DNA sequence: TTTTT
């Protein structure tokens, strides 16, 4: 898994920026993370994910929000 | 559902 933090999430429309140290940011929307209910990022939150070829270049699956 | 082509 990579290790980043959440750049950008809106919370309404459910995507947003992952940012990885020394990389490009890594898009993401609500439907790669994981876990139960209601699915949002806030910014500033650790998570672990892969990046993986969506319909329109890379996007984040798997995303998980660590401590 | 892009900072997407
Ligand atoms: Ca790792
Ligand atoms: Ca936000």
């Amino acid at each position: 898994m990579l290790e980043g933090k959440v750049k950008w999430f809106n919370s309404e429309k459910g995507f947003g920026f992952i940012e990885v140290e020394g990389q490009d940011d890594v898009f993401v929307h609500f439907s790669a993370i994981q876990g139960e209910g209601f699915k949002t990022l806030e910014e500033g939150q650790a998570v672990s994910f892969e990046i993986v070829e969506g319909n329109r270049g890379p996007q984040a699956a798997n995303v998980t929000k660590e401590a």
